[PDB]
């Protein structure tokens, strides 16, 4: 038994990262809104990509080509990937709809990928990254990680122009030690960032703290690809 | 900034490590059941003694002394300590009430050490680990350990103790006073999860650990 044992990363392909935005049922779409959301899914675009993942976004607001994307990954092989990833973005105040909306996108895309779905990641890194929104989170199966920009309590920082703090913060250490650090304690250094920054802001003091939830069973390292 | 930071695990004391078993409103006391539980306690006793911690272990069959020793923890200034752990132990199946008051004591004693109501661990790792029981909100620095899931599946209580609390010590005494404590906690499920049952029962149990935490966590001997 191997306390340093990780997970093989040495296939064809790093594998797909789909970047998911959850845009329908909401309409103050306000310019800090706007541009926060398609700025953090380039940031990730980015990020992932450099990481050797096949990227691929897209958003909700059709509901007929929604289910294509959805139904296309699920019927994707990943006999010659590492591992797959999935980064659910969301605005940070919604109504009620559109956060119950969340909830459901979340549970199907993450039952998908469960072991008893997708036999070609059986015993491979399932990464999910929740952007959470305010108006059911529970999720899991082996080798699965789940990141969340902030727990169920709590505080989250609003969009800006530049993104999210938390998206921000994920890429800025994805790109400084994403092929470097064991992938938990990259998301550990990504829990202090956050949790260290602050808000003429109208509410001060507060802190938003993100929550990493692993039943991963080795570690986990995005060495670049191939020698 | 700096990625390899860590706790500071250098105060007079590592601190309390509060063992809680649930034993109230459960029925059918078998002796795999009893005999488990008892020896999870040892076991965990052992494993956490040796890492400097003070160990306390109370149940709830009785206490209005349990609420003593509720309040108790909740007064208790931790200035001098490196961190705080709180076990909960419980049987593997039980009757719906005895699941219930489960949840309520966990959302009990986790909310009693949020910064907001213990100053004197603000900073400081705050552990939980919960055998869950079938019929999870914290806070900066707070790592919860859970011996399964969701719901799922868990293998039942034997005379030698629980999969997850066993795999748990093992690893706790082997590699717990060396190895960051999210690497040992990921150790801990691949070995659970690698057992196997038998009956109706041919599947696995997965632990699952969510972390809160924004530094290394590692448990060196404390330098007398």
């Amino acid at each position: 038994f191997d306390p340093a044992e990780k997970y093989k990363m040495d296939h064809r392909r790093r594998g797909i990262a789909l970047i998911f935005n959850h845009e329908r049922f909401f309409w103050h779409l306000t310019l800090p809104e706007r541009r926060g959301t398609c700025a953090d899914r380039d940031n990730l675009t980015r990020r992932f990509s450099d990481l050797g993942f096949e990227v691929k976004c897209f958003n909700d607001l059709k509901a007929e080509e929604l289910l294509l994307k959805i139904h296309e990954v699920s019927t994707v092989s990943h006999a010659d990937a590492d591992c797959f990833v999935c980064v659910f973005l969301s605005h940070g105040e919604g109504n009620h709809i559109y956060a119950y909306d969340a909830k459901i996108e979340i549970q199907t895309l993450t039952g998908l990928f469960k072991g008893d779905k997708c036999h070609s990641l059986v015993g491979k890194p399932k990464i999910f990254i929740i952007q959470a929104c305010r108006g059911y989170t529970l999720p899991a199966g082996a080798d699965f990680l789940m990141c969340y920009s902030v727990a169920e309590g709590y505080y989250s920082h609003r969009e800006t122009v530049n993104g999210s703090w938390y998206i921000q913060d994920l890429c800025e250490m994805l790109g400084k030690y994403g092929s470097s650090l064991e992938f938990t304690e990259l998301l550990t250094l990504v829990n202090r960032k956050v949790s260290q920054r602050r808000v003429d802001p109208s509410a001060i003091g507060k802190k938003q703290v993100p929550c990493f939830a692993s039943m991963l069973t080795k570690k986990l390292h995005f060495f670049p690809k191939s020698n």
